[PDB]
């Protein structure tokens, strides 16, 4: 099977798995001390829950026999009939789902019942993630329309980003969100998370070529390029508005990483530079706007991943370079690829937001998403885990 | 030599090396602030000491010319006559030894002299680890009886687990262990360690196939499966007894990882599910029991690794699937494989505990294992390292 | 292109990238709480700035058309004409530059303007790093004289080490540096950085063979060997002078890693043992000496990397083993290789120090390197980033 290709994907799988707790640390540092354990714990639970549902039926529903082009069958339930390289693909994809669910916890920071999060996550993975993966990567209707998504601009970033906006609107603002600002309890912990996310993204984008080839190498080059450019943009914006906070710098880098994800294997370094530059700008504007609208989409999964994934996914249809990986976008003579991307971006953006809204409200009505006021006050570490982060 | 296979093992080696300080962080977060540096430092010392002894003679004593089937000769001392792929195997195995020694520090948490730990570790590596590795992986008597151990269920987990129980009983309870409970100074630091251990285990179990092949891929699938199931079990037990603490969740995942280690390359996903489920249950019962017996085996190396490695090693003889890697267990028609495992588990469990007990007491008599009461009071960071963790 | 070789280098690239924030954490734990974010932020900025300059022209100036043997042309600007494996080489080398710049931040700990650091870094990368890389690795004059540098003993360690000494002397001592000692705010954070640096060094030295072969395997064996020996030396020195602090242990390991870097692919285990042992000793003496001279080269980039890289680079000419990788040093009959190393070490050491001194003073005159006294007092987290590390 080419030991080298299996070697690279085995490693890329480990790298993406690390990104799950990586998201947890990234977010934990931005919430209050009394919620530090909860924020981290949520990412580990996201991993555990995803592994189980994925092998049980999540993998099958995503990449199984296509039915009407919107979802897969159950022929791969419990991995029945999944062997050889399919098992490695299954494993690799499993981690994309896990990271997606973790990114989503941004919207429930500091005020959700763990049990309700588990319920909603299982429903979301089933009715939003699996479908998306199938549409684009499982021979679904979007792939048929000619839409592309190299590493998850829509499957992972738009889905979690817009799903996060809907959840934030359903669960409500944290107490004191509008009156007083919430200070990050540990920026260093967040920076450790940021380091693990940049590192693991080598496997996220670089492993999506499913081989140690020229496409993987290109994906690694443009991924670092877009991250650097977008991170630089936020640094400049920071100086323009005051001082360059470290949170802004890494948030900018992640915007660049999310935007380049859908295009990593189709664009050149110059295209990567444009994607990162625009990503840095549009994502910053999105953050300021949701803040102005007073929406407590806490850790900006929407502004960074949602908007970052949206731009990047559209950018594919504009900048795809034929000399890089065969596909050509608008600027390279093919207006058709741009239309496929817009259809894909429009579909996934609307479904993610609207279906998540339905799922959130449903769970809220069935069991209640938010913790009591007193638990929010004492913190979820004590309330939901009976633990104290630091002594 | 197949660049792909060397690529995967070179990477798996780096991954296992990371697990050494990973254990240090995992444990450091569970002890008091005044002992944080000591707990971490012990894992780095474990690495440094292991590298030196291994190249000097540890590697040879483990995989050198067999003498009577219980130990290897000195033909590989100072790596004399070790080249090519043997050097990569030597390097990879070196890290398993290091992680094993680090896991063991669980038993001396907060009250051991660093010098004595170094002395005991060198003796243990020599008279317990090297022998075990040789018996099972160096063509020793256990391998001859037909016993199997894919990634270290006995060599690494039973050995450190039961060695930890003996050391805990020899060194004694921490001051105030029985009167008052010791609070973890930093659960987030422990969660960072847990993230690094799960990540590195991709190289631990996945690299034991010694190639980027279908066995490695299978090992990676079942390893994540068992971890998820056992982690889920502890989460449920947590809710049943109160709230799901994050420590319980990751401790459960590690139980699953330790239990699947001896079987990662021989069982299927369904077998992995049973191993993880039982691992979660038996390891939790073991923790409650050693606690009830008031044994201060501090960070539960015994309950998690000892008992987890024991079950998993026996499970190999029950669930090994011929279609996975040729070997068949009791449930697949071969009762012979189960008997080989029981003999191997019975031998390694008794030797680890009894020989470690002799070694611990010997070192205790020769130099004294435990620090003075005043040093235990002020903490080992100041007392043994003249350092203060946080300012 | 051999999927296995691309696999190993793709992974080695991710590993070296992780070392950049790794340096940040390593250093952050050693400075005061009020400067924790600044120290970490500097490493992320080092990464972002390096990625941009490298693709823009840094890569070309280092490995482009040679002009007079001292620098490369601009034929590779914006990666023009860089494809296939050259892109992977470009990516891999990019990270060496980033780590080098991060190591350098040792000299400006707690008192530099971020803007000035960015300016100086861009100038340094242009006039010191690019030249060095070209001289030794880009077919420059030093490579022509027969000088060798396997993974960066001179390109990365001597350059940052001596550049750090010059910068420290230009920017001046931190307030209270001579009167009172600065306590590390978080040794555990530093130990997390040390763990990431040891881990990533598998890709640093092991990936420099540019293939998953016997040279990579050898590099990995001797790299861990030298680290262990030098780390052991500092532990012993620690006990001789009091107690073995964890900072001393990991600082010793890093000295061993820096010293073995230039020789990783040319020496045997016995040579690695000598290099690590001497590295441990000479680097400790260098630290004590710069301290005695009251030079506030804060986090000892000079004593560890500068002196460690110098010894190691010279050691190559003494211990290179023909049976390992063809090259032979003085002890193996070839006095010629030693002379090439001394010329290379003498040139890079003098240029790094003198040119950096010119660059530092120039930037200081143009914009001012040091922050105001009040900003140094309140801390750079607030002053330069308007952030507070912990709440």
């Amino acid at each position: 099977m080419s030991d080298g290709n299996v070697a690279w994907i085995l490693a890329s799988t480990a790298l993406v798995m690390l990104m799950v707790p990586g998201v947890g640390f990234f977010y934990a540092g931005m919430v209050r001390r009394k919620n530090a354990v909860n924020m981290i714990a949520l990412s580990f639970i996201s991993l555990i829950i995803t592994v189980l549902l994925w092998i049980f039926y999540g993998y099958s529903v995503s990449f199984g026999n296509d039915i009407s082009g919107i979802i897969g069958g159950l022929n791969y339930a419990l991995l029945s009939g999944v062997k050889g390289e399919d098992l490695l693909f299954m494993m690799y994809q499993m981690m994309f789902a896990a990271v997606t669910i973790a990114i989503l916890t941004s919207a429930i920071a500091e005020r959700a019942k763990v049990s309700s999060f588990i319920l909603l996550s299982a429903l979301w993975l089933t009715f939003v993630y699996a479908p998306f993966a199938h549409w684009l990567w499982g021979g679904g209707w979007l792939a048929k329309l000619g839409a592309l998504d190299f590493a998850g601009g829509m499957v992972v970033h738009i889905s979690s980003g817009f799903a996060a906006l809907a959840v934030a609107m359903t669960i409500g603002k944290r107490a004191g969100f509008e009156e007083y600002s919430i200070e990050p309890h540990s920026i260093p912990l967040t920076l450790i998370g940021a380091a693990l996310l940049w590192f693991g993204w080598f496997g996220f984008n670089g492993g999506s070529a499913l081989a140690a080839n020229d496409v993987a190498i290109n994906a690694v080059v443009v991924t670092n390029t877009s991250a650097a450019v977008a991170g630089f943009v936020w640094m400049v914006i920071g100086w323009i508005k005051g001082k360059p906070g470290s949170l802004g710098i890494v948030s900018g880098a992640i915007a660049g990483l999310a935007a380049i994800t859908p295009a990593a294997g189709f664009v050149d370094v110059k295209g990567a530079i444009v994607i990162g530059l625009v990503a840095g700008i549009v994502c910053y504007l999105a953050m300021d706007f949701r803040i102005k609208k007073k929406i407590d989409e806490s850790l900006d999964a929407w502004a960074i991943h949602g908007i970052g994934g949206l731009w990047g996914s559209v950018a594919v249809g504009i900048l795809a370079n034929p000399e890089v990986n065969g596909y050509a976008g608008l600027l390279f003579g093919n207006p058709q690829l741009l239309v496929s991307q817009l259809i894909a971006v429009a579909s996934t953006t609307a479904y993610a937001f609207l279906v998540t809204l339905i799922l959130a409200k449903a769970v809220d009505a069935a069991v209640g998403l938010r913790v009591s006021s007193q638990e929010e006050y004492v913190g979820l570490d004590l309330s939901q885990h009976e633990e104290v982060a630091y002594t």
